[PDB]
């Protein structure tokens, strides 16, 4: 009880920012992520036993893929840890109990490939889940570890504290669903500018929840440049993979898929950003004003992009 984490002075630091990198030493990940739990949450929110049996179990049903692994998990994890320090007083405790744990689980079994390439594949994930397909399987493992001997990191919530949390967290969850992101920014831009958003409104705060874990999802567009850029270079070798897969059940793949089709990433990374990820931090910033060093870091990796364009990198 009277155990703290405490991390290295220049972690320490750095934690607290939006575009910390949670650095290339798997072994200090769980450690990070129980500092981030403590702080954000409380040193009595888990039972330490638990917690750390929960995240190793965790870890393991996260697969080896280039980038929806174990690294992704603890990167989206530190984003959510970001926005809820900088928004310390709109959140429940609940949230903050659901939101980290959300986040940490929300690729739990990834195998690098799309809800598209499941259902031209006929992969039995897709009969039994027709959309969200990977994000409903998430869930369904997220469950699975929680009902592990000894994994119940809940078990001081009443019933229906419990069935609270794990809604949070199936919400939470299922709006990592790029598809569902769009139309969910859309509701958020006419309820903030008609003036009819509110946060008593259980439907809102589900709204405003998708859209953090939307832009805690792609957080790798707001870190540094170098970061950014080697990133991608983890998410197309997933796309490229995939690309192959869909070649051999003879469907020629989308450009973003295609490895014959490197050199197009550039124009494609500008698309992402100006139809993906500049939307998501506006919106993000409209409604938590203090998330705005997320927008300003994804404006200038979206100039870094130009600048490639024009051959000046
Ligand atoms: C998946 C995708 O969707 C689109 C896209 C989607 C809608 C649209 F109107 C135009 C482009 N481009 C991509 C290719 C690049 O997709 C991504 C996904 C990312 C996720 C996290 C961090 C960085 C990322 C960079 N590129
Ligand atoms: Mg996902
Ligand atoms: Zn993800």
């Amino acid at each position: 009880g009277l155990m703290q984490f405490t991390l290295p002075v220049r972690l320490c630091k750095e934690i607290e920012l939006f575009h910390f990198d949670i650095g290339p030493f798997e072994n200090m990940w769980p450690g990070i992520f129980v500092y981030m739990v403590h702080r954000s949450c409380g040193t009595s929110c888990f039972e330490l036993e638990k917690l750390c049996r929960f995240i190793m179990s965790v870890k393991k049903n996260y697969r080896r893929v280039p980038y929806h692994n174990w690294k992704h998990a603890v990167t989206v994890a530190h984003c959510m840890y970001a926005i809820l320090q900088n928004n310390h007083t709109l959140f429940t405790d609940l949230e903050r109990k659901g939101l980290l744990i959300a986040c940490l689980c929300h690729d739990l079994d990834h195998r690098g490939f799309s809800n598209s390439y499941l259902q031209k594949f006929d992969h039995p994930l897709a009969a039994l889940y027709s959309t969200s397909t990977m994000e409903q399987h998430h869930f369904s493992q997220t469950v699975s570890i929680l009902q592990l001997e000894g994994h119940n990191i809940f078990s001081t919530l009443s019933s229906s504290e419990y069935e609270q949390v794990l809604e949070i967290i199936r919400k939470a969850i299922i709006a990592t669903d790029l598809a569902l992101y769009f139309g969910n920014r859309k509701q958020l831009e006419e309820m903030y500018q008609t003036g009819s958003l509110n946060l008593n409104n259980q439907s809102h705060r589900d709204r405003v929840i998708g859209l953090m874990m939307t832009a805690c999802d792609l957080c790798s567009v707001t870190k540094l440049w170098p970061v950014t850029k080697l990133t991608a270079n983890d998410i197309y070798a997933e796309f490229w993979a995939e690309g192959d897969e869909m070649k051999k059940l003879g469907i020629q793949p989308i450009p973003m898929m295609d490895r014959d089709k490197k050199d197009e990433v550039p124009q494609g990374q500008l698309g992402f950003y100006n139809a993906v990820a500049i939307p998501c931090y506006t919106t993000l910033t409209q409604i938590l004003p203090p998330t705005e060093p997320l927008l300003k870091a994804c404006r200038d990796n979206l100039s870094q992009w130009e600048k490639v364009i024009r051959g000046e990198e």
